[PDB]
């Protein structure tokens, strides 16, 4: 039992192990699957650096009626993780991002440590924004988003996004300040 | 009862408290020796937890861990310390120091990603100002490699242009002059 052996909890797994992994432990490990679905899970999973893994545990879980809504301590959503982890596979980011909206996770909320917009690293992708279309569709669809609040240190969403080299989330966030009437 | 929680101390360091750490070290069944002489330290870097990352690191370190470790890939400590380090740039900072006193060498690149091995710190949210006392560690150490493509394409001079860290800039065009680097 390599998996049995490697991770004693599903956490363990669920953060650096293959879905495989993963299986084994939520299955065959000691803790009730009950309390583990009722568990802050998801967070733990989109921490793992295996875009596949973290992508296909995260479905697993999702499918098993895992906790969408959960926050940490400090308030923060799934989201966090998502954004700061996902920037090698755009495109599973996104569904999960479409997922977690739907199932009414809540990407408006701050990440309160620093004050910042939970998305704020997408604008740190190494991806063509031709890709990230699609992600700043789900995005700026919601309303309520805080682009115009600032940071720990005086920086709001808008002003660090004017000094990446992103034209296009640019050019959204304007519109939605506009839409919106959003002031300083 | 963290023996429920984790079944070895790398576990307990990557993934526990402090406390449950000390419980895994003392009273768990592996020798202190032969986890002291692991490369333990490089496991709780990754610690998510900055508290027992600072905590635990300490211990080792004072414990005698070695310093100069590299994994099979030539990687550093400075890697964990780096990815994961931008929630708590002050023990960052404190660990970097520590680290290069002690001799670890921050030249060495990640080689799977040909990265710097500071690359991440350019994507820390924290202000600039925050940051000085780590970027005059890291730019006053010879053989910085500041203009070697990554596996994006990008040097690190290029990767530090794209969202604007002025600051680090400037001081890598510094670095670059001052040492007469070329591409």
């Amino acid at each position: 039992s390599n998996a049995m052996s490697e991770y004693r909890t599903v956490s363990a797994a669920a953060m650096l192990g293959t879905y495989e992994d993963f299986l084994e432990l939520f299955e065959k490990g000691y803790e009730d699957k009950e309390s583990v679905l009722k568990s802050n899970i998801l967070y733990d999973v989109l921490r793992n650096n295996n875009d596949e893994a973290r992508y296909k545990i995260s479905m697993f879980l999702i499918n098993k009626g895992a906790d969408i809504k959960s926050r940490t301590k400090e308030g923060t959503t799934l989201f966090f993780p998502l954004f700061q982890g996902g920037g090698n596979d755009i495109t599973g980011t996104t569904e999960l991002c479409k997922i977690f909206l739907e199932k009414g996770a809540d990407i408006t909320a701050l990440y309160k440590p620093y004050k910042i917009v939970v998305f704020k690293n997408i604008f740190n992708y190494f991806v063509d924004e031709n890709e990230m279309i699609p992600l700043y569709k789900l995005i700026f669809s919601q309303s309520g988003l805080q682009l115009l609040i600032k940071d720990k240190w005086g920086l709001t969403a808008l002003e660090f996004v004017k000094r990446c080299q992103k034209p296009i989330a640019l050019k959204m966030m304007e519109d939605y300040i506009k839409k919106y009437n959003l002031k300083e």
